[PDB]
C-alpha cells in the first residue's frame, strides 16, 4: 500500500463475480477496469505502447508522441509519456469527450482539434501529416499496432485466470479498435482451447452486417474489422442495443454501487444474452472498461 | 483480488509517497482516498454511520435514513444504505455539486431540495423537520455525531501507521465536519505523544480567526467549531488561499498523474507550509479525500 508512483496502481485490478440475476444459474464475472488511476483500462494500453515503441528503438528522449485518440487512450498514454518525460501531442475530434479533453490537458497533453464530422478517421489523417512536419516524432497508432492486444495478452488475461474460481466457460468484450477482446481471448484461448471468445458491438456497427451510424453508447464501434481479430476463434458477436446498455448502467449503479460506463453496461447486456444460450451453471467474464462519473455531463443516468 | 460487493473495496487505500519537491528535505505522504469505490474517503463514514446507527439500536430493516449533505457524504451514506436496503433521503442544497447529485440519485437515495442560499445550515433543518414527519427514521447527523471521526480513528488511522516507512512527523488534514482529521490526529497522538496534528481550512472561515466568505475550495470550510476537536491536541491551524489549493491541483496532475480534488490541493499546500517550519529530515503525513474528475464541471483546472 505505501507507493512512489501512481503507476504502481495500474493493473492488479479486481474480478467482481456480479451478485445478479443471471440465466441458468450462471455467473458473470467483471474486471472492473475504472479503478486504474486514469480511470480506465487504457492505462494499460498507454504504457505498454510506449514501451514497445521504447523497445522497438521508435522514440528517444526528444521524441513527439503523437496520437489520435477518441478517449481514454489520450489519457492512459498522456499518464505513460508523463511518466517518461516525453512530449506528448494528442489528436482529437473537435467535440468528443469533454470530461476526457480536460484530463487529457492536465496530464500534460497538448491537443490539437480535428473535425467533429470526420471522426476518429479525420484526426488519423492529421496525425499522421502532423509527424510528417516533425522529423523526430512517433505515432504508436493505436487501431493498428499489435502492441495494443499484446498489452492485455501479458497482464489483464493472466490476472483473470488467477482470480477466477471455475474454468472460464466464456469471454465477453465490447470491440472498439479490437485490442482488449482481441489480446485477453487469444491468452484466454491459448491456455483453454474451450473457453468461447464473443466480441460485442454497440448500436450501428458494421462487424455484423449491420447498418452504419451514430451510437449512445460511448467507447466501442468499429468501421472496419480490427486486424487483431486474427489471433482469436471468434465464437460469436453480439449486437447490444443502447437501450439495455444503459438500463444495466442504471441497475448496477441502484442496485450494487457500480458505476460504469455505457459500454459497461453493453458487456453485461450481451454477457446476460449469452447466459440465456450456454449451458446453466456457466462462468462468463466480461470487461468494464471505464466508469459513468466520466460521463456525468452526458446524462448517462438520464432517461 | 476477487470480491462480490463493492464494499469489499472500502478502505485500505494507497499512502504515497509524494515524488515532489519538499522542504528541508522532508517528506509528505498522501492517503489516496479518492481509490475507495464511492469516489471518496466518505465511503468510511456512510459505512461506519449506518453500523454505527444498527448497533445502537436506532434503526431497523423499515428505517428511514435521512441525512443533511452538500457533497461526499451523500454518496458514501447511499452506498451504505444501499448494502442494507435502508431506504434513503437526502437533504441537499439546490445547485450543490451538480455531478455529486447525479451520483447521489444513481445509488437510490431519494433528494429533497432546500434553498442554495441557506447553505448546510438549511439542508440541516429540513432534515430534522422531515425526521419529525415520519415515525421510523434516523438522523445520522454526520455534523455532530461522534460516529464521525470514529469512522476514521478505527480504519484510516492505522492503516496509515502500517504503510508509514518512519515515524510521523506532523499530520495534515483539511477540516470540513472536522471528523477526519479528529479522527486519525486523535489515534496518531494517542500512539504517539509527538506527532503534532495540524488543522487546514480554506481562505474564509473561523477556525483561525479570519472572515466569513466563500471559497472556490469545494469540501471543507467551518462554519462553527467542530466538537471533535476535543479529542485531539491541534497544534497549529493553516489557512490557505484557493490560489495555492488550485495549483496543487494542477500541479500534482501535470507533473505526477494525480487527478486530486481542491481540498486535496489545499491540504498538501498546507503540507509543504508545514514542512518550511519543521525540523529537515521530517515526515508529513496528509489525507486526499477525493479526486478532480468530481468537479470538471466546474473548470477546477481553468484559470
Amino acid at each position: 500500500m505505501l507507493i512512489q508512483h501512481v503507476q504502481e496502481l495500474i493493473g492488479h485490478t479486481p474480478l467482481m463475480a456480479l451478485p445478479i440475476e443471471v440465466p441458468n444459474h450462471s455467473h458473470i464475472y467483471a474486471k472492473l477496469e475504472m479503478f486504474n488511476p486514469g480511470g480506465s483500462i487504457k492505462d494499460r494500453l498507454g504504457a505498454y505502447l510506449i514501451e514497445d515503441g521504447l523497445q522497438r528503438g521508435r522514440v528517444n528522449a526528444k521524441t513527439t508522441i503523437i496520437e489520435p485518440t477518441a478517449g481514454n487512450t489520450g489519457i492512459g498514454l498522456a499518464l505513460a509519456t508523463q511518466a517518461h518525460h516525453l512530449r506528448t501531442i494528442l489528436v482529437v475530434p473537435e467535440k468528443f469527450s469533454m470530461e476526457k479533453q480536460v484530463l487529457m490537458q492536465a496530464l500534460g497533453a497538448e491537443i490539437v482539434h480535428t473535425p467533429s464530422e470526420e471522426g476518429i478517421k479525420g484526426a488519423i489523417r492529421k496525425a499522421e501529416a502532423l509527424a510528417a512536419t516533425i522529423s523526430n516524432s512517433y505515432v504508436p497508432m493505436q487501431f493498428k499496432n499489435p502492441a495494443n492486444p499484446a498489452a492485455y495478452y501479458h497482464t489483464l488475461a493472466p490476472e483473470i485466470l488467477a482470480d477466477m474460481p471455475a474454468p472460464i466457460t466464456a469471454f465477453v468484450a465490447g470491440a472498439g479498435s479490437g485490442g482488449t477482446f482481441a489480446g485477453v481471448a487469444a491468452y484466454l484461448q491459448a491456455q483453454d482451447s474451450a473457453t468461447k471468445a464473443v466480441v460485442v458491438e454497440p448500436e450501428g456497427s458494421i462487424l455484423n452486417g449491420g447498418p452504419a451510424h451514430a451510437h449512445r453508447t460511448e467507447g466501442i464501434g468499429v468501421e472496419f474489422i480490427p486486424p487483431f481479430f486474427d489471433q482469436v476463434r471468434i465464437d460469436q458477436t453480439l449486437t447490444i442495443a443502447d437501450n439495455d446498455a444503459f438500463a444495466q448502467v442504471r441497475h448496477l449503479a441502484r442496485d450494487h454501487g457500480l458505476l460504469i460506463g455505457s459500454s459497461s453496461g453493453a458487456a453485461l447486456a450481451a454477457s446476460l444474452q449469452l447466459a440465456t444460450n450456454l449451458p446453466a451453471n456457466s462462468h462468463i467474464v466480461t470487461i468494464f472498461p471505464d466508469s459513468s462519473e466520466r460521463y456525468l455531463s452526458q446524462k448517462i443516468y438520464t432517461k
